């Protein structure tokens, strides 16, 4: 939301780390060379300071060197594989045999009218992992398999699988770690470590790299593009050096190289596969392609595994679910058909309390707060626009919800019909649970915070069951209105 | 549903082709050798007739040869990578350097307590295609890209992308074909070509092969497994020879080699990637892995592309959709709020007629059949159990629906609430459209059948819009019942 740091950016503090433009840093890592040329002219417009040393040509010779002579054979392939107007996610990787360096790696992605050239040095078990990931019984089983496969392929010290909760909080679900280092498995980190701007950037560009955290980046001369005199968009460039403050934060943990692979499910960021190395370690591209393959495989397989796990969790509860669905879809008066203990809707969701608000009057079951608190909760629920309200913490959402915590801390509510006039409420008592939070900060050890007023997190199977119950109750709403309209007509005339 | 052909199977006719067990044919292709051994003992139980020639050992020596001596180093990996009880989809591929053949391909998948060994001979653009598939603007654009990539990788004569309609009918959406052969693009084939048993088998095993249609298969001695004296499940074996009648059917078209890659979306078969070759052409495994990679990439990318295409189709219609959603969610009397031409719900779905059945009385718009036909259609809709009924053909579904075809051939109906008491009906006039059907049969030329009494197929965006409209109307049903209950109470007392 601000101009770039090198050309009019505000001073970077902890609070405004979300305002720092990381996609346009104006610098690249020193492990490769970057060239920028027009996609229609073929003349290099922007170059890196290390480009002259990397290519072996003098900087004066580099200026004005046409890409046709620069790339004797890759130019027709560059035009054919990258027509103008393609999305920035389209990358073309070709192995150009530069005589000075022998075999060299070339990767090009087009942003607007500019062609960005990325130059990097370059020189069977993947199918077994391909089949192993697809045979994971559950999501948790898949995590260690994927992390171990990544560690075997790369050799990184701490191969960690990063998972993001819906509230933009990250938790570690797996860790392939070399013996000796402290295990970070189970730690949950806040949203401050990964800004929302990264999440916006992370879904479009899945793989990144950091050759060395102690290596100083090099600038691009000229800094601004000659075409538009604007900051150069370097978001899609792997050679782009990450944020210097993030570099220092990584240095605080003594990490030389840090690679992260994004996992995108249904167009939204699901998690990361972070890797750390004590010593700097450049990565050949032919296995970075393998890492991208693994990332896509993981993104597909986590969806499949969540579907299977939801089906299995629902499998435990057909008798309760089928019984309540049969006993609620054909109920003319749900008050007398849902409040009986025979159905036992309280135990279906494993909740301490339940509110039956139908026909205006509300009937409560189990552990419920005093009546004025019930009316306050009902009014607050009516203020909620969403049809289904799910929360494991009424204390944070409701301004003084800690008072209800002795009776109910977590809440799952479904609104029959719409407008919250007729709603079902599930009340979950508070459970004192502590989750370790990691610790720019310098503490990266175990730190458990005594955590106030949440309940047991709602399983996705429970949410699916709530959605199904709401759907069937809203379906029975039609028969309810039909019979009440018959009564209206018969009693009016 | 029947015993195997070689040991008590009924004679194979055109009608009972769905009863032929293809997963247990008892024979394999002659391009490789198959060994079957116990997963706990290590002794080969079943072998192929060609196994002795392939391995270079006499059949007497082959019998009783322990896998530990047979595989000096792969046995510990076989046990580690294949624990007992794993699903049949788990395959372990290892390159065993057999001295007789030099480099040999070994692939093992476990079914029950038996270990099936598959032996086959063996000796950078994939990432570019990886990125090309992800950058396809639409599903149709992705099809030619995928087919061309497959043709470039393999070199097959006719690389065809096969797509299955929800009614188990297949249509060709792309074709990468060598110059000279007749293009099969656009042809639609019935469900007889691919039996439902194949569809059940095709979702679990994605890739198959046929080295030569004129090559006679070889049997396994003994035919039955020594462990259970039962037919050997060869469904997961690539070396399994396909159905001989299917071999003859493929021979009718003069195809030497025929490979098909399954596309599975959300656990159900979405389509196939069929390839045909005039001459036999065995396929090295290191590129069959690439083909599997492409199949998984296609399965993910078709989901993404359908989501994007549905979003784009809905993008055209916010004004109509937002206007009707605002004007229907807060309607106390939908009869006077939905029947006005200002909303123009007829043009939103591009339909020739519409029925507004609320409060018992039904109001019709546009081209509608005579009243007795309307009552018959309403009763038939009430007989339908599903909440949403979608069909482009009322002629087939409704026993004498061709009479309504002059007024409406296709129908899209949404039931407000449940029980079809209050429903919305969209009526689509008949359009005379012809789609070529290909032609075991011997005709594989152009054949267009004059096709009776269907309308324009319902776009997925239209179905999503219908679902959203039904959801919002069922939500407004709650306010309807609330106000009518207030009226009931106020007029009763
Ligand atoms: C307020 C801003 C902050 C900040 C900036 C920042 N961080 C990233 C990217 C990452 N942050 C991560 C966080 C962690 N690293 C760890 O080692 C642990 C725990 C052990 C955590 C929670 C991670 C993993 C990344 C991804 C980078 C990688 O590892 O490859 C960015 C995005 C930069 C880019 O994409 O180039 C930014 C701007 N980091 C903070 O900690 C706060 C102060
Ligand atoms: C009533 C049974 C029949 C039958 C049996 C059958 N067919 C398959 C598999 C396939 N059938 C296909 C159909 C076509 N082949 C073509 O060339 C065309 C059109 C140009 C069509 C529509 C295809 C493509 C397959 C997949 C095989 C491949 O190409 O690799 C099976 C399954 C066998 C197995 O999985 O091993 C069976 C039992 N085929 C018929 O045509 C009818 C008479």
């Amino acid at each position: 939301f601000f101009p770039p740091l090198y050309l009019g950016g505000p001073e970077i503090t902890t609070e405004n780390c979300e305002r720092e433009p990381i996609h346009i840093p104006g610098s690249i890592q020193p492990h490769g060379a970057l060239l920028t040329a027009d996609g229609h002219s073929g003349e290099v417009l922007q170059m890196s300071l290390n480009a002259a040393t990397f290519l072996g040509q003098e900087p004066t010779v580099l200026r004005g060197q046409t890409l046709a002579a620069l790339l004797p054979e890759q130019w027709p392939a560059l035009q054919a594989a990258l027509p103008p107007g393609c999305p920035d996610a389209l990358q073309y990787r070709a192995t150009l045999d530069w005589p000075a360096a022998g075999h060299l790696s070339l990767t090009v992605h087009r942003v607007g009218e500019l062609l960005i050239l990325e130059f990097e040095p370059t020189e069977h078990a993947l199918r077994n992992a391909m089949f192993a990931l697809e045979s994971a019984p559950n999501l948790r089983a898949l995590a260690e398999v994927a992390t171990q496969t990544v560690r075997e392929l790369t050799g990184f010290d701490r191969v960690m699988l990063y998972k993001f909760a819906p509230d933009a909080t990250g938790e570690v679900i797996a860790e392939a770690r070399r013996e000796g280092l402290h295990a970070f498995l189970g730690h949950r980190f806040p949203a401050s470590d990964i800004p929302a701007q990264a999440r916006a950037l992370y879904t479009r560009h899945l793989l990144r790299l950091t050759a060395d955290t102690r290596a100083a980046a090099v600038p691009l001369d000229p800094v601004l593009n000659p075409q538009t005199n604007a900051p150069t968009p370097l978001g899609g460039a792997v050679l782009r050096a990450t944020s210097p403050m993030h570099m220092q934060y990584l240095r605080n943990m003594g990490v030389g190289s840090s690679l992260s692979v994004s996992v995108v499910v249904g167009g939204q960021l699901w998690g990361l596969i972070a890797c750390h190395h004590q010593t700097p370690y450049v990565l050949p591209p032919d296995l970075r392609t393998t890492l991208e393959y693994l990332g896509r495989l993981l993104s597909l397989q986590v969806q499949v595994k969540e579907a299977a796990d939801v089906a299995a969790f629902r499998q435990s509860l057909r008798e309760h679910h089928a019984r309540v669905a049969l006993a609620a879809a054909h109920s003319l008066s749900p008050h007398d058909t849902l409040s009986d203990p025979a159905l036992d809707l309280l135990g279906l969701m494993r909740a301490g309390g339940l509110i039956l608000r139908f026909e205006g009057r509300w009937q409560t079951l189990g552990e419920v707060p005093p009546a004025p608190a019930v009316d306050a909760l009902l009014a607050w629920l009516e203020t909620q626009p969403g049809a289904l309200v799910q929360t494991d913490a009424l204390g944070q959402l409701w301004p003084a919800g800690a008072d209800l915590a002795p009776s109910a801390a977590g809440l799952l509510a479904i609104s029959v019909g719409e407008g919250w006039s007729e709603c079902l409420v599930w009340l979950r008592p508070e459970l004192r649970l502590e989750v370790a939070w990691g610790g720019p900060r310098h503490s990266f050890d175990t730190y458990l915070e005594e955590k106030r007023g949440y309940a047991e997190p709602w399983h996705p199977g429970e949410i699916e069951e709530a959605q199904d119950l709401r759907d069937t109750l809203t379906g029975a709403l039609g028969e309810r209105l039909s019979v009440i309209r018959d009564l209206n007509r018969a009693l009016t005339q």
